[PDB]
């Protein structure tokens, strides 16, 4: 497999046209305003730390590494590992899947404890119904890695409208120098630009690449659950592939 | 569990980066305007008192003690309770849980009136289907503690747009003094700043920390429902902890 | 069923903290603008009469009487009714309930014609499956009373933005007088204030006390639908109260 | 059966307060801008003609004839024809229901092809399973008549932001004339008013009169789906009327 | 079948009314701004590559060939193919469809492999149970081609508010020249016009002609799933079209 380069070139080339459109006009020393980086970056992170427990914000902020360097699941191997379990259950039975739990526990953590329940002797109606309520609450841990980045997309630009009115009321209070209305409005217009740079170029794409990586990795886990229901029913090994290549949209020769 | 310090440091360090950006430019004597605190705070909590019955607004406002000092339910004891109920039903039967009702009422009141129905001898199809509906209306109790703070977050800044114009119309009435437009536009802009200090830093984090505390305390309530369905069917103690450590994602040796 | 003063003191104390901030500014006659009360109120209510049929708007505006003077259903008599029907079914059977149909028809209209369908002898799969459809289409009588005040809350402020652009253009047409730019910008700024004082301080709380009046008066109907399915099956009276006190969070001594 | 006069006097009285408010301050010739009707009315009708197939827009833009002159289904006859079909069924069986299919096909096009299937002898589990799917995809014919006016309402004003900025950039590029900012800002402020007079007072009411004309025309269809299932099973004529007056909310003697 | 000329003539006629309003008040040499077509067109297309994997964005950005040149499925053949299978399945059995799969695979790729499962002998409780789940994941390939153009519809005008604020600050930094505010404010107001020209007249229709083209192509896929279930049960060819014309809304002679 390889790495999806869609998000690196998507944010590097979004911060490189925001950085060239500055160099095309003035310089890059006017747009650096340090006491207004903390009110949007340091403020939008801390005010969004209180919107979640401490454990769901430490994950959701350290979950960029699943946006930038994400590797899509090889679907031609999701099928092959189903026909590898299927033939194994018909060749050596179902009780001989215990020495291979750790092999499928490296494929994904849900196929590994769904075969452990298969060897322990639990009927499918209690495996397809416990591992379906475990997967729906495994993605609720992935929907909390997004709800952070859907909150930073809402708190970064809404903390610039704070860093502006804080830096705009201070200028109107004095207003005595007539040359303090020009530069005093630009410094108060940067804290908004940082709110629109980070929310649109950085925090919305990561809030979505974290969603298209959930709906894609849940879709593979929602296929293992349907095969295990058809693995223990003794279905033909060549039919659990054929019922998955159709289910995923993959061509098979 | 100790506590979730993700919201005390989340709302203080947001109100402490706001109070710095004010002290860096000037003094905070310019941003204190008392007759514009009683519209954003006094109004935003007055109109939001009318949006809910009185018993559902006194709860929603006093539901801050659940946002700030919240301690998440430890999933290592949500399991060691089901492993403690199951053996007490497998050893001494189901009718020997009368002496443990008030003790199983202390963990959570749902397991307390779900074993009381279990000892009376009501079939699982009712206790499983009543505690499913008793939870959905114990959930509408917590979704109103959040529906308040998602309404103050919509009325704190929307009573600033009223507190602005009420003080922005009088500035246009008497436009004789040329120096009455400077500070008059500053005072009429503070009542908008007070609306974004509260909606963004205080009312949205509490309208969410009360939601990530609902969805977590429901999953612990939802498992006790699924776990008792396995207790009246006479299952093993270790076959329900395994189906509940997988339904949560907890490690077991 | 005593009184809910949550909406009376919720709007009067919001129309006062507004009316105080206008009197503190110095004058109230500067905020009274008669040819702009007919465009925000006369427009927002007429342009929202066409968004509904005639009987869903006349009924939905006379539903402001259910926001102010609303009395929540006492959940200690929803229980003492179910324990009074089941105690009457176990004593006199079903056929001896003809003399009490009008008695329950005063509690709520659904229990009166859900016992009529019960006395007639219709199978429970048609009594429960119809009342679940009578109620599901009894909320569309209540979710319209909300959909009006949620359509007015979106048309009251967006019909003042028309009241502005009509008075903000007449001022820009005739700029010969420099004394018509100050007071002309205020009069065109009042119809924007009327748009936010009504929509956000009066028309949203009446749109939300009507939503918590539905969700609470449906929870009561959703029990009689269940408290009858358990009553015809010949269950004990003290069980249908125990299973209904738990679907409500009410204590039983 | 009369016609709903809730929209023909609801919008005509909305366009009569937006036109009286104009004639109070000045004249109407100041607001007539012909080369700006073609961006708001000519553009938002074209830019929303491309958002739908050519046949889903001719239906959606010709749905004003069903928003203005709509006559609500009288539920005092939906019940009388339900007890008329059953009394026609219990009298002469289900096969002799063919000499009236052309009579019930005139009531509504769904009761005509649901009785035509009732004569052909299809099982009642299928005449209801296709009709529930013939209806759920008969709303997608009605919800596409609504999705146009919920797309025009979002493209009438958002095409005023274009007609403004097109007429505001040409004024700034030619700011030599000092008297060109008085009328040049008014004429550029009308295309935003034409986008709020149509989207808010003409296309949002029709987008919500076609939604309340759907839910009241599906409620009658959805009752015929249940009244044909309770007729093949051979229920009394008096019960299918009693279960349908309670399913609609109509009083019976 | 033909080409839907609703988007190739309804967008071009909506890109001229945005272009004839420009040629009426001046020239286009004032609304052409090269260093600003790279922040909205070059930026919003790069900052929306990062929101999707590299394969789900190329699919959606190349899915305009489905908006402009789309061919509505002739529902008078969706019903004439069902009658072509049922008359061939009843005459020559189910097993004799092998010689005509590649024909039914060119109608649509879902009926071609749903018959391939029908010939292998899979029970309909796994064919319809797969082809209903193989269709729910055939939408996410179409629901992304929509989800891309609803993201460019929200990132084209969000990069205009960036291109403005970058072009509005470089003006306020250097405001010594009194003639540098006019032509400087117009150029900083074009980068916003370039956003609402594309996000409105180009990206909202393609995001909605891709949504009304999905609902029609998933409608035909859903009817095949409801016909094949009626084929394996061996229903008459005249009773599967009878339930497919009604399920589709088509007239049959």
């Amino acid at each position: 497999v390889h790495m999806d380069v869609g998000t690196i070139i998507g944010i590097i080339a979004a911060f490189l046209l925001i950085l060239i459109s500055i160099l095309i006009g003035g310089s890059i020393t006017a747009f650096i305003n340090v006491p207004s980086i903390f009110i949007v970056v340091g403020g939008g992170m801390a005010a969004a730390m209180g919107a979640f427990p401490l454990k769901d914000f430490i994950r959701g902020v350290l979950a960029i590494k699943k946006a930038f360097l994400w590797k899509p699941p090889d679907l031609n191997d999701v099928i092959e590992t189903i026909g590898e379990i299927a033939s194994k259950v018909r060749k050596e039975g179902i009780l001989a899947l215990e020495g291979d739990i750790e092999l499928y526990y490296q494929k994904d953590p849900l196929l590994g404890d769904m075969i452990r329940m298969l060897v322990d002797g639990i009927d499918i109606n209690d495996i397809k119904a416990t591992a379906e309520m475990a997967l729906a609450q495994l993605d609720e841990k992935m929907s909390t890695e997004v709800a952070v980045w859907e909150k930073l997309a809402d708190l970064f630009p809404a903390f610039g409208m704070i860093g502006t009115l804080i830096g705009l009321i201070q200028m109107l209070r004095n207003l005595n120098d007539p040359s303090a209305l020009g530069p005093g409005m630009a410094v108060a217009l940067i804290t908004t630009l940082y709110g629109a740079i980070l929310a649109n170029a950085f925090a919305i794409p990561v809030a979505n690449k974290l969603k298209k990586a959930k709906d894609m990795e849940v879709l593979v886990k929602t296929i293992y659950i349907e095969a295990i229901e058809k693995i223990q029913k003794g279905e033909n090994p060549n039919v659990v592939k054929q019922e998955a290549a159709i289910m995923l949209g993959v061509e098979l020769p």
